[PDB]
């Protein structure tokens, strides 16, 4: 009997018996997997959640797939051979409606609904960053246009399609915070690490620039160390749920490891002495790392999807962790820096639309599928953290670089005009926040 | 056939001066299933209407109230045996008056009077007091221990930021979910926002001319104080007193009957408490600057900008504003209202001089409790002190004092001991006046914050900040020696500080 025959629904991964005449009211069929003591079992409703109760149990499984009916896979086929035109064209709403109606995948529903909106709403800022580039530099009207638009971003997807997103895909406490609290002064042990070696190596390479690698080989290994005897110890320790947690932890590195160079660069190289390094510094982390960091018969074809999506990396279960992680590094690069660059938008639009298309395909293609068709957190705070910080940094760095001691005010005017500005855009977003809430 | 021998749990007030209207004896067709006795109240326009109403008829009571329209208002009386307990709760509470009164009592009043508004407000200040007494101790432990060095101690003002911060975030997460959901398990009886946002300039228009007659009264008394010259040097001194206290009721009046009204039927709140907290939202602006600017400017400005400054003069103002203001509002909200009426009998006595008040009596012939009972509702009706308990005003009092303790603590360190007497004072008087004197509003058996919680947090930055700025400024006090960019730098510094801790704090209880 050839399993596609069969129409199977799931897949179970075993290394016995027992299951075996247990399914002796569901049908399915057995072969052996990519390894000799695993073994693919196929299995194609009825069976209600008892199946989960007694699969709880079994402990003989390595793990629960949901596979892709035949007729369901031909959808998704055809969803994605839709999404396959449009390369240059804003994604439709309704692709995402159709996936999620199709796949019943929250995941993939919140991310890519993301991401929809991420484009929507970059195609005004990007179009505007085209029509001021080219009709340039600090610009302060380019300034005023991005903290009005990150503002309303961030508030219109924390509290108005979120809303409607996150809601519908679900349709000692204390000590355990105390303990994720108690993280706080290795984070910063680690941090200081980061940030020092940072300084040194940019230093060292100025000297040899101006006045006559290593941070490629650096940070790799901390972040090995810096888990391998803290993070998941600690997270062990906590005993959850468990999962957000180690990313929290993570973050602190990739944000200093990202953002730092530039940053120091800007506030401190310029000040207090090339003159167009900046510019290509910023090229270097808004389009190079761009394209890096992204970059019978069909019984055996079944056979080698299973094999795919338990080995196969690009195969494996989505991880919506990274993802978003990634589209938060960029919206901060925009947020943070896109004033020294107003074409930033524009490879930013370009960009989300390439990596939106590839992310579909992904997700829908060669991903391991998570949700049966019958029966957030830490990144929104986050986003808004680096709503708050991109507007900041960008109105001061706008104000210094008004017209480039290069800078005409003071440093006291430098920290008292970002406080002001923080204020003010604290108060703008739970304005907005508030007035959207009403909705 | 008496009122008491009825004993009355519902009281009806209803407008009968349309007696054609005969809504009285509507209300008697109504209630075939149960009995009651309808007589004239204190005006020959309203009569009360004591009924006995109990659950099994209480529904189809209220659905013909509102199909009615002309009942004027209604009152949950309490009967014989909820006066009984009340008064035995008010004589507990007569009672260890020294020791800060138990939960327990708390629990026994959320049973009795079943009112959320009154358990809750009263949950806040045992909280409060709970919370002061250590802080007391502390306060005169430093005061004393430390001798002449106390005045601006540092430990005293980490320890005033910590409990600020702790309090209020124990209160927000801890205790107030706990009587809120205890409160709604008896529950018994988009465009507007953007309208709110527009009042915005309205409360920049308003307040922004407070703020300058209070710069103008300061300046006129420091040159009258300082450099001037005039033959009754003394009195003029007093203008600028009787010139506050003069502006900011006037400024009251206008904000309210051309600004606030105006705005709050502007926003159309469906909700009736929706409005009423906007209104008082919009009156805290002005209470807020006249309350608190005096200080500020002579703390920021007076000292440091300056003739010579007068040295004692903060604590000059400080033990007014703590000590004698303290009392005087205290005042004017208890005794204030009954002086009023009896100097309403000396200006003109019988000015309303309702016939049907006096003569009642006559044409009722009621025994004295019976007399006794109409009297109780007469003072609901109209006394001032009868008013039914308005937990706005209350909350407003207690945070107004909290503020003042957590942005002025750490100049006079025995400001936490005068709190604490203060508020027991005034927790015995209020429990007194809501359990036996103010307007009843919750039925025992059922029928079918926000804003203060918002300024607490606020307060409580606030204070946080303004105590490290003040102890930064004068541990070690052109007085200051040190540069004003790192004093503000300081402050910002301090507030993002605080914040943080506030945040770790609420996370850490709201896990439970």
């Amino acid at each position: 009997q050839t399993i596609t025959s069969l129409d199977p629904n799931c897949v179970i991964v075993f290394n016995s018996l027992n299951v075996e005449f247990k399914r002796l009211n569901i049908h399915s069929i057995i072969e052996p997997g990519h390894d000799l003591q695993t073994s693919y079992a196929f299995i194609r409703q009825d069976n209600a959640k008892p199946l989960f109760s007694f699969l709880q149990n079994l402990d003989f499984i390595e793990s629960i797939i949901p596979y892709h009916d035949t007729e369901l896979s031909d959808d998704l086929h055809k969803l994605i051979s839709i999404s396959k035109s449009k390369i240059l064209e804003a994604p439709k709403q309704y692709e995402l409606y159709n996936l999620s109606n199709l796949t019943n995948n929250p995941k993939q529903s919140l991310y890519f609904a993301f991401l929809q909106n991420y484009i929507k709403w970059l195609i005004p800022f990007s179009f505007f960053g085209l029509s001021i580039r080219f009709l340039y530099e600090f610009n302060s009207t380019y300034s005023l246009f991005a903290i009005l638009w990150t503002l309303s971003f961030t508030a219109f997807w924390l509290y108005k399609y979120e809303p409607f997103w996150s809601d519908r895909l679900s349709k000692a406490s204390s000590v355990i915070m105390l303990k994720k609290c108690c993280f706080i002064p290795v984070a910063l042990l680690f941090g200081a690490i980061l940030l020092s070696f940072q300084l040194y190596c940019f230093a060292l390479e100025i000297f040899i620039k101006q006045i006559y690698i290593l941070i490629c080989t650096f940070t790799p290994v901390l972040t090995v160390i810096y888990n391998k005897y803290f993070v998941e110890p600690m997270t062990k320790w906590e005993n959850h749920n468990a999962k957000k947690s180690k990313e929290a932890k993570n973050f602190v590195i990739i944000f200093l490891s990202s953002y730092v160079p530039l940053l120091i660069t800007l506030f401190l190289y310029l000040p207090m002495g090339d003159t167009k390094r900046y510019e290509d510094q910023f090229f270097y982390f808004i389009v190079i790392n761009q394209l890096i960091q992204f970059s019978s018969s069909s019984d055996m074809k079944i056979w080698s999807k299973v094999k795919s999506y338990q080995t196969d990396p690009w195969g494996a279960t989505f991880d919506l962790d990274a993802n978003f992680k990634k589209l938060l590094l960029q919206f901060g690069y925009l947020v943070m820096f896109s004033t020294i660059w107003p074409l930033a938008p524009f490879i930013c639009l370009i960009v989300n639309l390439i990596v939106y298309q590839v992310d579909l395909r992904k997700a829908v293609l060669y991903s391991k599928p998570e949700y049966f068709p019958f029966p957030v957190g830490l990144w929104n705070s986050v986003l808004v953290m680096f709503s708050i910080l991109g507007c900041v940094i960008t109105a001061t760095l706008t104000y210094m670089y008004q017209s480039c001691n290069p800078i005409n005010h003071s440093w006291i005017n430098i920290v008292l005009y970002a406080v002001f500005i923080e204020h003010v855009s604290v108060a703008i977003f739970f304005l907005f926040s508030s007035i959207l809430k009403s909705s």
